[PDB]
């Protein structure tokens, strides 16, 4: 740490607290976490060489004192923050889809290293003035466990898990972190979250209320999963026409794809990258004031 200046305190999250910080000898800006355990440390290292443009640079790895400092390349602004700003108006389309795009691409970059993410949401989607987006604290989760707490007692937002992980499977695949993008491409088109779950039987009776209660015909195995139960209401899946308004079919076509009930049947990140809905995708530059 001494060769690091907090230039200011950005945020605070699941692990840990996050700063501006300066290297007081390359020079370079950068985003300093601080969070150790051995499996942890080995994990945290094999993320330094997972590299990819859409993917937030893990720089180095700082162990000291019992203490854990992740040093990251900094991006200006996350994507909730974004959504707020342009609340009034709606991120156009076309950036919608080349950050769908982008996300896809470092997505299908990691899970072809068999490295789930566990954790989407909005906070983790960094953007710049150049049009990219990147997904940060890739690989965290495992390295470390999901507490139902953050560090700071705050809440762990489950509006983007996965239903298979809300049932309680114990290995769930890659196909969690399509979900959770499926569920962040949703909001960014109509202004809302899609599932805003207060509770896990909150967050799991929305989807059922939106996707409908699903059974042995489109998830076979499912009534066999840990938390699974008999009683649930049965509530009949809604048409996506009223769930994404203004998407045109090939946005709500992937977007069904992306929400799939079974993991197994889930597009994967590499087959939504070659979905129609991606034909027109140009990379425009977001309306951004630092
Ligand atoms: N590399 C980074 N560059 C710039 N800002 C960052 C960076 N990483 C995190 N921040 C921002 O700092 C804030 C704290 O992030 P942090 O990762 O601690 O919590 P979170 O993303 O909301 O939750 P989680 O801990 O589960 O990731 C968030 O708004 C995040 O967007
Ligand atoms: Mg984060």
């Amino acid at each position: 740490m001494e060769n690091f200046q907090k230039v200011e305190k950005i945020g605070e999250g699941t692990y840990g607290v996050v700063y501006k910080a300066r290297n007081k000898l390359t020079g370079e800006v950068v985003a300093l976490k601080k969070i150790v355990p051995s499996t942890a440390i080995r994990e945290i290292s094999l993320l330094k060489e997972l590299n990819h443009p859409n993917i937030v640079k893990l720089l180095d790895v700082i162990h000291t004192e019992n203490k854990l400092y992740l040093v990251f390349e900094f991006l200006h602004q996350d994507l909730k923050k974004f959504m707020d700003a342009s609340a009034l108006t709606g991120i156009p389309l076309p950036l919608i889809k080349s950050y769908l795009f982008q996300l896809l691409q470092g997505l299908a970059f990691c899970h072809s290293h068999r490295v789930l993410h566990r954790d989407l949401k909005p906070q983790n989607l960094l953007i710049n003035t150049e049009g990219a987006i990147k997904l940060a604290d890739f690989g965290l989760a495992r390295a470390f466990g999901v507490p139902v707490r953050t560090y700071t007692h705050e809440v762990v937002t489950l509006w983007y898990r996965a239903p298979e992980i809300l049932l309680g499977c114990k290995y769930y695949s890659t196909a969690v972190d399509i979900w959770s993008l499926g569920c962040i491409f949703a909001e960014m088109v109509t202004r809302r979250a899609l599932f805003p779950g207060d509770s896990e039987i909150d967050q799991l009776f929305r989807i059922f209320r939106t996707l409908g209660t699903p059974d042995e015909v489109v998830w076979p195995g499912v009534t066999s999963m840990p938390d699974y139960k008999p009683s649930f209401p049965k509530w009949a899946r809604q048409d996506f026409s009223k769930v994404v308004p203004p998407l045109d079919e090939d946005g709500r076509s992937l977007l069904s794809q992306m929400l799939h009930y079974d993991p197994n049947k889930r597009i994967s990140a590499k087959a939504a990258l070659a979905h129609p809905f991606f034909q027109d995708v140009t990379k425009p530059v977001p309306h951004l004031r630092l």
